[PDB]
């Protein structure tokens, strides 16, 4: 066995050469070996996964080398190890397929005249892991990602790399825990790399290009899959809410509902005091480039607002916080709630209304942000409170008809929910969207 060095978590912190970690606005090595981090003028921060994560933009200015220290030096020179790190792409545009599909360009690299070592790069919708030896000898795991764009790893959400190195083997490629690439990498000789690891677009032809990565991290053995399952899920702080690129859930921002389990629905209003329900979204389809995905920021735009004032105006909602939610319609703002005696399905599914106002009729509104369940996955959950601040039950629809309306998917408040938090799919969870440079539609 080639690994260095019992409990998983102890595993994974023992064999742990580097690990970058950003605090104060400072990026450094809290592994315990000190690699020293050097950080250029244009290496941005932008919101993290847990704190905030390294930004990479198309210039020379924008990067972040990592001097490892002598003591893991040669680490991976012949023995086993493990690179793992949250990734963030942009969705690639039908035009920069087309016109960069072809060109492959490296985002971190170990590799310096013949570039032994290895690289993380991208090439169009693909991930690669490349490893080279001292003789120029190479193997590489290419990763194609899905053509639906909604449900893509490299399409402006974050994701959790994970790249496993078995000299005796072969080499594994995971994204969230799972399997996605391998390459047996047996008949490889010594890996002799570049003092540095690099993270910086090597090669990118596309200026406007960029990449967001988080949690660095090397390990001096093949972690396996239980270990990456534990180390994946590790990230994922219940008590910060996210959106739906991952991204910490923020107060008095525009986002746009949809139901996890009918991703192809966005949410319409009747009329300004009524109700809310699904419509399909529009979609796009390429067929040359074999991409698709359900278009986005169609739909209502919600907003969430403190019900009371907290911490000190933290500006990112925590699960357990409470709320006003609120339909921003034609420049107004109009609270979500459900009115005394308001309309219900069996008297049991609470019909939700936008902006109801007849006078004399208490409107209940108090919500609670929460996250019940799917940790992998980054949808809220929305609990509706009355007066007494019993439950009115967990936002979610309900199939069925108002008068002589059609029949639609309606926006309701219910407490059946609760009796069914560990079914694999619930009509109670739903993505916040909000726009993001990352993700235009073709």
């Amino acid at each position: 066995n080639l690994d260095c060095w019992e409990d998983i978590d102890v595993i994974l912190k023992k064999s742990t050469i580097l690990n970058l970690d950003i605090n104060n606005d400072i990026i450094s090595d809290i592994s315990g070996f000190n690699s020293s981090v050097i950080t250029y003028p244009d290496a941005q921060l932008v919101p993290g996964i847990n704190g905030k994560a390294i930004h990479l933009v198309n210039n020379e200015s924008s990067e972040v080398i990592v001097h490892k220290a002598m003591d893991i030096e040669y680490n991976d020179m012949f023995n086993n190890f493990t690179v793992s790190f949250w990734l963030r792409v942009p969705k690639v545009s039908a035009s920069h397929l087309e016109q960069y599909g072809t060109n492959e360009y490296s985002i971190i690299s170990s590799m310096k005249s013949i570039g032994s070592g290895w690289s993380v790069s991208l090439k169009g919708n693909n991930l690669i892991w490349t490893l080279k030896d001292s003789a120029g000898e190479v193997r590489q795991i290419t990763f194609r990602d899905l053509p639906d764009k909604f449900n893509a790893y490299l399409a402006n959400k974050w994701v959790f790399i994970t790249i496993t190195n078995d000299r005796l083997s072969s080499a594994n490629l995971y994204i969230n825990g799972v399997l996605m690439g391998s390459a047996e990498i047996t008949g490889l000789g010594a890996i002799r790399e570049d003092n540095n690891i690099t993270l910086k677009l090597d090669r990118c032809n596309n200026n406007n290009q960029y990449v967001s990565i988080d949690k660095f991290r090397i390990f001096c053995k093949a972690l396996n899959p239980k270990e990456i399952e534990k180390l994946y899920t590790s990230y994922l702080s219940i008590t910060f809410l996210r959106d739906f690129w991952g991204n910490p859930l923020r107060y008095d921002t525009e986002y746009y509902l949809i139901p996890v389990a009918s991703s192809s629905k966005d949410v319409q209003l009747k009329n300004i005091t009524d109700y809310m329900y699904l419509t399909n979204a529009p979609s796009y389809t390429n067929g040359k480039l074999n991409i698709y995905y359900r278009r986005l920021y169609n739909g209502l735009k919600f907003i969430i607002k403190r019900y009371t004032p907290n911490n000190e105006i933290d500006s990112f909602v925590k699960s357990g916080d409470f709320i006003k939610l609120y339909v921003s319609y034609n420049n107004n703002e109009h609270i979500v709630g459900y009115p005394k005696d308001g309309n219900a399905f069996n008297n049991l599914d609470r019909i939700l209304r936008v902006g109801y106002n007849a006078p004399g009729i208490p409107l209940y509104k108090k919500m609670e942000a929460v996250k019940l369940r799917d940790l992998k996955t980054y949808s809220v959950q929305l609990k509706l409170y009355d007066d007494k601040n019993a439950s009115l039950g967990l936002v979610g629809t309900h199939n069925g008809q108002i008068g002589n309306d059609p029949n639609r998917d309606i926006l309701i408040a219910s407490n059946w929910y609760f009796n069914h938090l560990k079914d694999k799919i619930l009509g109670c969870d739903w993505y916040f969207v909000p726009t993001d440079e990352g993700w235009t539609n073709d």
